[PDB]
């Protein structure tokens, strides 16, 4: 209950941003306006981010 990815995005292979299920993952904006930034463990995040949890 955060900012799931809805579904996994998985960039490709185990390295870049790739998510599973639901685990979730901070970011940092572009929930509006924008939608390909975010931020799993420090990192410049590249997953879609769109329709997650209309986090403020």
């Amino acid at each position: 209950e955060l900012v799931l990815a809805l579904y996994d995005y998985q960039e490709k292979s185990p390295r870049e941003v790739t998510m599973k299920k639901g685990d979730i993952l901070t970011l940092l904006n572009s929930t509006n306006k924008d939608w390909w930034k975010v931020e799993v463990n420090d990192r410049q995040g590249f997953v879609p981010a769109a329709y997650v949890k209309k986090l403020d």
